[PDB]
């Protein structure tokens, strides 16, 4: 419900914020790698 749905929405975005920053780290690697390559 809007109480739990809103909670879950903020939580999802918290998980996303990590997974995104973690993907940004992989992207930093993969770009630096692509530069060297």
């Amino acid at each position: 419900d809007v109480a739990s749905d809103a909670k879950a929405a903020a939580e999802l975005v918290a998980a996303n914020a990590k997974a995104a920053a973690e993907l940004v780290a992989a992207n930093a690697k993969a770009a630096a790698e692509a530069v060297a390559r």
